[PDB]
């Protein structure tokens, strides 16, 4: 069924400045968005900020400034950061937005009418820093900034506090069977698979009901009032999760400002999310609470939740800084190549340089220069191939198979594997070039060079197309060197081998141009 491909990041708490975690989550969101746009689909990619709640209000009180001022400023820092990082997110949502607040009230009211919200009590542990309710099994002993004996979260290690409050309760327990049915009927709905197993095991064990309001004093009045009861505020997570629904309902202008909230999500064809990108730290909220709310409201469920191995929240790592040093595309490639769904990845300067030099410069960059060199490509054009050998055909087969292979990986989604698949083809092309030695062929066998050169050019085009969501700016430079017309830089038609006809002219040269400058050890 044709709809707008809808991909999201988490919305980030504004208690603190943007750092690598948020940049990474949003980068994944952006790449998925970009790949689907490259496929020729309609796309709406969403990111933003989570601005209410005890955590933010206490950060504001520490900084000695009003929550309104504080959130607006920090939100500004997130926007600047995401502009600097050269993402292509369609909209930046803030939970302080009045249209979002309206949507939250609608959803709350819907849950209440459905009978799924009642007045009760929460008495138990709470991590303010995670805005999370915890059972006694999920806490243990530890220390605070003052070095005092306190209780901490087993999840996150943050300080926990005992809360005893009359709260509005959501009947989460009533949704256990339906959630299990959903997980089992849609075994690709949570990625990676071991995180899916975790969610299933947790829900199988049983679900308590969930507090969805707090006393207003507790949150320093910095939250959305409960409809028909201004003594209570809406739980920051029901508030926050609802952003995906709000985003799905905002008409947005050319400048990126929201201009209108539609009544019916179907009008914009975005809801529900095709992919919610999150960190492992917020899996329960997105794979248990969120769908339970949607089930209560009779709203459609998201297709995929992908949870990565990082946390969303004297060893600094600043992505803007590193991008200015090593290059923006390069840095993005590294972050997406270096790690899959684990915390198991060497993010040092040494490894960054190793991948820059080895993969980007020596494998990709070298190859681009070879097939566009005046020495080898004497006519500065795509030549017409002669007859193919069996060796030619083996390389051609790999290039033809690549789009389907990379497509599946992108759709999982598993961006690391998609990159590896493309670079496996790039290594193969390099080896082919080394065996055919086109530099010798210029004098020896011009007819044979035509064939070798054409396959090389075409291999570079196809790999680069499939890499364009990862290296958005560098892909443009490469296509410019190859003289690939704009029309051939996107669309599934152009995944096919042979889409750029012989006789196409290469792009102009530059006196000492390089794609990726190698760096010292
Ligand atoms: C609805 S996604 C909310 C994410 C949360 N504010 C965090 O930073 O972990």
């Amino acid at each position: 069924v044709e709809k707008v491909f809808f991909v999201t990041s988490p919305i980030y708490y504004v208690n603190a400045a943007p750092h690598i975690g948020h940049v990474y989550s949003t980068l994944i969101t952006d790449v998925i968005g970009r790949y689907h746009r490259v496929k020729g689909e309609r796309v709406f990619a969403l990111t933003g900020t989570d601005e209410h709640g005890q955590k933010v209000a206490e950060a504001a009180k520490q900084k000695q400034v009003s929550p309104y001022d504080f959130t607006t400023a920090v939100a500004g820092e997130f926007k600047k950061c995401f502009e600097q990082m050269d993402y292509s997110i369609d909209y930046f949502i803030r939970t302080t937005n009045e249209q979002h607040k309206a949507v939250v009230k609608e959803l709350w009211t819907k849950l209440e009418q459905k009978g799924d919200i009642y007045l009760g009590r929460y008495e138990g542990w709470y991590s303010i820093s995670d805005e999370s309710f915890l059972t006694p099994q999920n806490i243990t002993d530890g220390v605070d900034k003052d070095g005092n004996p306190c209780k901490v979260s087993l999840e996150s290690g943050h300080v926990v506090t005992w809360v005893s409050e009359e709260n509005y309760m959501f009947r989460l327990s009533a949704f256990r069977e339906r959630l299990l049915e959903w997980y089992h009927a849609n075994p690709g709905c949570i990625v990676p698979e071991f995180r899916r197993r975790e969610v299933i095991r947790a829900v199988e064990k049983g679900l308590p009901d969930l507090s969805v309001s707090r006393a207003r004093a507790t949150l320093h009045n910095w939250a959305i009032p409960v409809p028909g009861n201004p003594d209570h505020c809406v739980y920051v997570w029901l508030d926050a999760l609802t952003n995906y629904l709000t985003g799905s309902r905002l008409r947005v202008d050319e400048s990126g400002k929201e201009v209108s909230l539609v009544d019916d999500f179907n009008e914009l064809e975005r809801f529900p999310a095709d992919v919610h990108v999150i960190g492992k730290d917020i899996l329960k909220f997105h794979a248990i609470y969120w769908p339970a709310f949607l089930l209560s409201a009779g709203l459609p469920l998201p297709k995929k939740i992908v949870a990565h191995g990082w946390w969303t929240k004297g060893n600094v790592f600043d992505p803007v800084e590193k991008a200015e040093e090593f290059g923006y595309d390069a840095l993005k490639y590294f972050l997406l190549r270096e790690s899959g769904f684990s915390d198991d990845g060497d993010y040092s300067d040494k490894n960054m340089i190793a991948r820059l030099n080895g993969e980007l410069a020596d494998t990709l960059g070298n190859l681009v220069m070879r097939c566009t060199s005046a020495k080898i490509n004497v006519n500065g054009e795509w030549p017409s191939p002669a007859a193919y050998t069996e060796e030619d055909e083996s390389l051609i087969q790999l290039i033809k198979d690549l789009p389907g292979t990379a497509d599946h990986y992108y759709l999982i989604p598993d961006i690391q594997k998609a990159i590896i698949a493309v670079f496996d083809v790039l290594r193969a092309i390099n080896a082919y070039v080394t065996d055919m030695a086109p530099w010798k062929l210029v004098k020896t066998d011009p007819e044979r060079l035509r064939t070798v050169l054409y396959i090389t050019l075409e291999g570079v085009r196809v790999t680069t197309l499939l890499l364009s969501p990862i290296l958005p700016r560098k892909s443009v430079v490469i296509f410019d060197m190859l003289g690939v017309p704009e029309v051939h830089r996107k669309g599934i038609e152009n995944f096919e081998f042979g889409a750029v006809p012989p006789g196409t002219r290469l792009g102009p040269a530059v006196e000492g141009e390089v794609l990726f400058s190698k760096r010292s050890t």
